[PDB]
């Protein structure tokens, strides 16, 4: 089957760095630049032997038809009122970017606000981030190019969808709030930096500062509001209280939901926004998370995971700010984590709970906190939500693993509250009522119950003769709900499948405590749950190892990249996205210096014998017994992903052909593909979409010999 070779890499076997008296030889550290020609060579001469692979069987050709037809669905968000008009995304089917639509009534037509598609002929510029002032008559918004995290902010004055002037460079992690006068905005800026910054540098990113841009000058003459310069690390975004009276500072240092809390009243500053704002440091350290909800003159409502781990809403009076004086509007839950809080028309709460990895979604009232209706869910995920606290109506959307979605509507004017489907697509050829989603919880190696969910065919057989597609992240307190995915579907109908999805810990599914039991000394804790439910779908007779694959991004890319290491003898194949490899030098590029709260950093010699023992480049190692190979394994990254910088991936296949690839037995491929025009993936047009779970999907099928099932 191995048709090709894979080419000659360079090793230099100089490249050895003491880390706290263990010596780490590092002979692909050369990867690391990508400007050089060296590392442009090797991953032309990779995706050389990559695509030719993937392009050869018929399947992929099958598989990216039946994409293209079942992918072509209209896709809404919710509608939105901002000032006197309502606005909604829109893409007919397969436009590479959704569209910004602005009608004047909910009755009324519709015309063209923002369409990202003309700006690029290949889909590549893309929406990242958006505010409305306060008032609903201007507008502005982020644009990335090539997928990477860095934003240009552009203006447009909403009636007519004037163009304006006003460009802001520089953006990046950026807040967008304007001030209720209508006069200019926050947001977030880097200083000028040696190089490129367009995402395919590899430097750090340090100082963030919070400007105030004034609507109609130059980006030169923007206010600094606030820097940290003695603290490069941490982050200052801003937003205005729902009344404008105040400015609230969350400052963040690292991924962990925690953050500072600081307040500026505007009208105590003495000739308005003219330099460093009075800030109020009403919460000056990084214990909790303070995320605000709505005031009511000086009571200010947050949600909280202060003494907290599954979050509560409490009162604090800017005026009795003492600990000890805080009112609990909304205790936590036992059990339930509460996810996110909206304030709408004026008085109410909507609260959305996650009950066993599901959404349910509350209306409260906000004087009380009590209990006013519950907004009846089927089993899936809320994705989407409008209604401020002015507005008088809610829509929220619906998605679970057999629907495409529902957006819901709710007046909120009326006596009696009645909830309707406002928009709602079906998808043909994909008939809901021949599968099931089944939830079960397994024990892992410590006997944690974890969940997760299994999305089959009706009335199989438990043989263990089914391909399956086993799905995990596992960190950063990100919970994996059901979501609709046309592309796993078709591995199930198509290629008689069976989707996994293992709630894992590091995820924030069961609250801080189920992340912080995947962070840190822990993170062993992430692989142990991830290969128990792998075993679990072989021993149940879902699956076999030659049968089943597994897949991640990014933090979960480390997942599954770490697992092929742990248990080669478990998986089939492995498709790893735009994954965190070097866990040793992960710190000192972009933002990845943000992740040491989950993961440690290499600096100290207690998290060195940490990462050590699990870093994907560093636990390369020939299976011992002679019947046992490395599984078929797929790296996937692209060339602005700006995230998670490529040279992870790049050294890492590296290290796995030349220890692994070189050897007699192995003869399942380790192969790389690095897109061009793409990052870590927010924002990636439709076409590039589909070009890509083509390639995952027929890797997947040339690899297990799976054959298509028209
Ligand atoms: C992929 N999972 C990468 C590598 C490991 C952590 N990664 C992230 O992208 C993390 C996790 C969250 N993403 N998700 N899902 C967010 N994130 C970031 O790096 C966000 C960077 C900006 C930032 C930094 C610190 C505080 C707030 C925002």
């Amino acid at each position: 089957m191995l048709s090709f070779q894979y080419p000659d890499v360079y090793r230099d076997e100089t490249a050895i760095q003491d880390y706290h008296g263990h010596k780490v030889c590092d002979p692909y550290a050369w990867l690391e630049d990508p400007d050089s020609e060296q590392t442009k060579a090797f991953v032309e001469a990779q995706n050389k032997i990559t695509v030719p692979f993937l392009e050869q069987c018929p399947i992929r050709g099958l598989y990216k038809e039946r994409m293209t037809e079942l992918y072509d669905y209209p896709k809404y968000s919710c509608h939105f009122k901002k000032g006197k008009r309502y606005f909604y995304f829109y893409n007919t089917g397969l436009q590479n970017q959704r569209v910004l639509y602005v009608q004047d009534s909910l009755e009324g037509e519709a015309r063209v606000f923002l369409d990202p598609n003309i700006l690029s002929d290949d889909g590549t510029v893309a929406l990242r981030g958006y505010a409305f002032s306060e008032d609903g008559e201007y507008f502005a918004y982020g644009l990335s190019a090539s997928g990477s995290d860095w934003v240009t902010i552009k203006f447009m004055k909403v009636d007519g969808a004037k163009e304006l002037p006003d460009v802001l460079e520089r953006v990046k992690f950026s807040c967008m709030a304007w001030t209720h006068d209508g006069k200019g905005m926050f947001y977030n800026a880097y200083p000028q930096q040696d190089g490129k910054s367009d995402g395919t540098e590899t430097s750090t990113n340090l100082h963030q500062k919070l400007y105030y841009h004034v609507l109609g000058t130059d980006q030169s003459e923007d206010i600094l509001c606030a820097e940290f310069p003695d603290e490069p690390k941490w982050m200052g975004g801003a937003e205005l209280s729902d009344d404008g009276r105040y400015v609230l500072l969350s400052i963040r240092e690292g991924c962990d939901p925690v953050n500072r809390l600081w307040y500026c009243d505007l009208q105590q500053e003495s000739n308005g926004i003219t330099g460093i704002l009075k800030w109020v440091k009403l919460i000056d350290n990084f214990e909790g998370e303070y995320d605000y909800v709505t005031n009511e003159g000086t009571v200010f409502t947050f949600k909280t995971n202060r003494h907290s781990p599954n979050y509560r809403l409490i009162n604090i009076d800017f005026t009795d700010p003492e600990e000890s004086k805080w009112k609990v509007l909304v205790p936590e839950h036992e059990k339930d984590v509460l996810e996110w809080v909206a304030c709408v028309r004026s008085n109410f709460l909507v609260l959305c709970y996650l009950h066993d990895v599901k959404n349910t979604l509350q209306l409260h009232d906000l004087a009380t906190g009590a209990l006013l209706k519950i907004f009846p869910l089927e089993v899936g995920s809320v994705v989407g939500y409008s209604g401020q606290k002015k507005d008088t109506e809610i829509f929220y959307q619906f998605t679970s693993f057999l629907s495409p979605g529902i957006i819901y509507h709710c007046d909120l004017t009326k006596e009696e509250l009645e909830p309707r489907v406002f928009r709602e697509v079906t998808v043909k050829g994909i008939d809901a009522s021949d599968y099931q989603t089944v939830q079960i919880f397994y024990p892992s190696k410590d006997g944690t119950k974890i969940p997760m969910f299994i999305v089959h065919k009706k009335g199989i057989k438990l043989d263990g003769s089914h391909p399956a597609f086993l799905y995990g992240y596992g960190g950063f307190n990100i919970s994996i709900t059901p979501n609709y995915s046309v592309s796993r579907l078709i591995f199930v109908r198509h290629m008689g499948g069976v989707l996994a999805v293992a709630n894992i810990r590091g995820g924030g599914e069961y609250g801080e405590t189920w992340h912080k039991g995947g962070i840190l000394a822990n993170k062993q804790n992430c692989f142990d749950d991830f290969q128990c439910a792998a075993e679990y779908l072989i021993k149940e007779g879902y699956t076999s190892p030659k049968r089943l694959t597994i897949n991640g991004g990014s933090n979960g890319g480390l997942l599954v990249a770490t697992c092929a290491n742990q248990r080669p003898d478990l998986f089939g194949c492995v498709i790893a996205q735009v994954g965190v490899m070097d866990m040793l030098k992960f710190h000192k590029y972009t933002i990845g210096h943000a992740w040491t709260t989950d993961y440690g950093c290499s600096d100290s010699k207690q998290h060195f014998e940490w990462l050590i023992k699990y870093s994907p480049l560093h636990n390369v190692k020939l299976p011992e017994a002679d019947d046992i190979q490395y599984p078929s394994m797929l790296l996937l990254t692209a060339d602005h992903d700006d995230r998670v910088v490529p040279l992870h991936s790049l050294k890492f296949i590296a290290t796995l052909q030349y220890i692994v690839g070189r050897s007699r037995k192995q003869n399942n491929p380790l192969l790389i593909h690095v897109d061009t025009k793409a990052g870590h993936g927010a924002g990636k047009p439709t076409a590039k979409v589909i070009e890509e779970v083509s390639d995952m999907f027929a890797f997947i099928a040339r690899c297990l010999n799976i054959d298509w099932i028209p």
